[PDB]
């Protein structure tokens, strides 16, 4: 049903939150082992949801995305590895410690958040992340994926309950069922915190409507950029175009931009570009400088900002960087930028100047996932301007509290008559 959810989370909420680090580091790790062993079951789960997808068929990409292999499977493993070694002091672990006046301290604690709701595309890899995420911070959750994988969600989720057989506390995480109950569930206010729905435009529309006096926090747009001058190997500049567009086509963080300086147009770095580009077959596009540039060029865009998802591409020249910072702060999302230059000026000059969630100086618009940042299990990419930029690690699932202790203060002892004066030092913490 709807409340009884409800209670489940403020009853993990509770337990979680009186657990000390030794039941949820365990409770991860078992989690991580037993991911290890019984894998084969999720293993043949996700091959069924994979062949009754593609027997509805929806898009070759989206069934490369929603499909799973062993390599991610041991990569999870050890990457909830890293977070149960290194989960010690989330909760509790002090930030600022200071001492105002004679017997009387001040502290800020880290405080777990409550209950979260996340909503995410199929994406069944994600599951053990955000699971081992909440069982790390100590904070309800609750979940919804796409009825994609529902059987590997279903399946997964078995495996993170027999991984809380060991603690006893099996309700911190669940699922629920179609759309409806999400509605009903956003409905019933003041028992949630949160909402991390991990790709969605419309939806993040819907949830703002939908958002009485709760939060809402994720990704709605994920326009990359690139950008090459007259001062990068063109060796380098074709393997990250190379590994940008051809790891992970359309999952978040694809780039679907290129940038050239004109100076490069004539070094017929172009020409190379489309025959890689086509040896993968991407059909590229071009706008208003580049088609008025060629005799008569690849074909015409419509929006230097739509997001095409799939094996496309655009490309544009640029008279100078300047016009290069102007068209990312433009056009953008400010999601991840990248660059390709030796001259070091111009690449602190472009680090400094762009504004994205992510800058790179040659390396590719494909390490941003969280995981390959060392942060750890993630659980997506925050494009706004609050709370957290970019990979959403812990530390993005925790605030902080104000605790104060003294003696017998007040607020007149600080007034004209008052008998103790600031000192606002602040001691080393513990
Ligand atoms: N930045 C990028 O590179 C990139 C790439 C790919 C996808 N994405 C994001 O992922 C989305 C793709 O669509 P999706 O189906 O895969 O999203 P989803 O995570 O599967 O969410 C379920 C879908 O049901 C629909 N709907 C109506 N009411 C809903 C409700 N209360 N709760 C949840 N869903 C409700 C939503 O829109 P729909 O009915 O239209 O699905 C929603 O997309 C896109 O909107 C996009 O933001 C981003």
């Amino acid at each position: 049903p709807v409340e009884v959810m409800a209670e489940n989370a403020r009853t993990g909420s509770r337990q979680m939150q009186a657990l000390t680090p030794a039941q949820r580091a365990s409770a991860v790790n078992t989690l991580a082992d037993l991911l290890v062993s019984r894998e084969k079951f999720i293993l043949d789960a996700n091959a069924k949801d994979l062949a009754e997808a593609q027997k509805s068929g929806l898009a070759k990409p989206l069934l490369s995305r929603l499909s799973l292999n062993p390599a991610k499977l041991k990569n999870l493993s050890v990457g909830l590895k890293q977070i149960a070694e290194d989960s010690h002091k989330n909760v509790g672990r002090v930030l600022r410690r200071t001492r105002l006046a004679d017997q009387l301290e001040l502290k800020q604690v880290t405080v777990p958040i409550g209950v979260l709701l996340v909503i995410f595309e199929s994406r069944p890899d994600s599951l053990p992340q955000v699971a081992a995420l909440a069982m790390a911070s100590a904070n309800g959750l609750l979940l919804k994926g796409g009825k994609e994988a529902a059987h590997s969600n279903k399946a997964l989720m078995e495996l993170v309950k027999e991984a809380l057989a060991t603690v006893g506390a099996e309700h911190a995480v669940s699922l629920v069922s179609t759309r409806e109950e999400i509605s009903d569930l956003l409905s019933m206010e003041n028992h949630i915190d949160l909402i991390i729905p991990r790709g969605s435009s419309d939806l993040v529309r819907s949830i703002q409507q939908q958002s009485l006096h709760i939060p809402v926090l994720g990704h709605a747009e994920g326009v990359c950029h690139v950008y090459i001058d007259r001062d990068a190997d063109l060796e380098k500049a074709l393997r990250i175009a190379r590994d940008a567009k051809c790891d992970y086509p359309a999952a978040c963080n694809a780039m679907e931009t290129l940038l050239i300086h004109e100076d490069l147009m004539s070094g017929a770095i172009f020409g190379d570009v489309c025959n890689m580009l086509k040896r993968e077959g991407v059909k590229i596009y071009a706008g208003p400088r580049l088609n008025q540039q060629l005799t008569f060029g690849p074909p015409a865009a419509k929006s230097l900002k739509h997001e095409y998802g799939a094996l496309e591409c655009c490309i544009e020249v640029v008279p100078s960087l300047d016009e290069a910072i102007n068209h990312i702060h433009t056009y953008g999302s400010s999601h991840t930028d990248v660059i390709v230059t030796e001259n070091d000026a111009a690449a602190r000059q472009f680090l400094g100047s762009v504004d994205s969630a992510c800058v790179f100086h040659n390396a590719s618009s494909r390490f941003a996932d969280g995981f390959r940042f060392g942060l750890g299990a993630e659980v997506g990419i925050s494009t706004a301007r609050i709370h957290a930029r970019g990979p959403v690690g812990v530390e993005g699932l925790l605030t902080t509290k104000w605790i104060l202790e003294g003696q017998d203060h007040a607020a007149a002892d600080f007034a004209e008559g008052g008998g103790r004066t600031w000192l606002h030092e602040t001691l080393p913490l513990d």
